[PDB]
């Protein structure tokens, strides 16, 4: 199946899955000069307060904390988005290195990872449906930098050892993921795709301009998880990013002057 590795990245996904070369394909860099402020879009609106996470679990290709999202708990509005998005899990990307690991890119430059909490759109009653839409899911992504340790990451860090190999989960109620949100909503806006298989074109994304910091010790633990399963060959779980897409006929809205 798919991955990230030299015979199975990125470069190939193109051949099960044609939508790869797409007209509104994701990450894409994004050219701070050239994204136009709008003073019409509203203001986001991020209500985590009720938010109830459920489960983390390792996946072969990220680890998701998952949310419930069978009642209007945590929910994304305003900003581009018409309607209500709820949160159902949110998941990371990060790279071998800290030069590398974001998906998106600001001006070229890579961040060493991406926070991605995922919504989809209530008006389509569930998240199968939504992927199916051209306005079913928003993603707030979220740029990491490695520098202090941001606290309200530590829990996540500290249960990746139960959950090391493809295919473990653990127990992970009562995590606040206002704890993972920089001080400022400004933000960047454009309409793209899931960055990893199926690649569905169904994303509203709102890119935060400010990132979080967190430190060494903290990406390093990310890195020791595993993109096998327990009783395979150990192959680490790093570098699981998709690079920049083509813009093409698209345009990032900046909702800050
Ligand atoms: O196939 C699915 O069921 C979900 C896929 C998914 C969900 C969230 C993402 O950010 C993403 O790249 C892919
Ligand atoms: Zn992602």
């Amino acid at each position: 199946h798919w991955g990230y590795g030299k015979h199975n990245g990125p470069e190939h996904w193109h051949k099960d899955f044609p939508i790869a070369k797409g007209e509104r394909q994701s990450p894409v860099d994004i050219d701070t000069h050239t994204a136009k402020y709008d003073p019409s879009l509203k203001p986001l609106s991020v209500s985590y307060d009720q938010a109830t996470s459920l489960r983390i679990l390792n996946n072969g290709h990220a680890f998701n904390v998952e949310f419930d999202d069978s009642q209007d708990k945590a929910v994304l509005k305003g900003g581009p988005l018409d309607g209500t998005y709820r949160l159902i899990q949110f998941h990371f990307h990060w790279g071998s290195l800290d030069g590398q690991g974001s998906e998106h890119t600001v001006d070229k430059k890579k961040y060493a990872a991406e926070l991605h909490l995922v919504h989809w759109n209530t008006k389509y009653g569930d998240f199968g449906k939504a992927v199916q839409q051209p306005d079913g899911l928003a993603v707030l992504g979220i740029f990491l930098k490695v520098g202090s340790a941001k606290p309200g990451l530590q829990k996540v860090v500290d249960v990746l050892d139960s959950i090391k190999t493809k295919g473990k989960s653990a127990d992970f109620t009562n995590f606040d993921p206002r704890g993972l949100l920089p001080e400022s909503l400004d933000y960047w806006t454009y309409p793209g795709s899931l960055t990893t298989p199926p690649l569905l074109e169904c994303v509203t994304w709102i890119v935060l301009k400010e990132p979080i910091s967190v430190s060494s010790e903290q990406v390093l633990k990310f890195r020791k998880l595993n993109f096998n399963g327990e009783g395979e060959p150990e192959e680490l779980m790093v570098d699981n990013w998709r690079p920049a897409q083509p813009l093409k006929n698209r345009q990032i809205k900046a909702s800050f002057k």
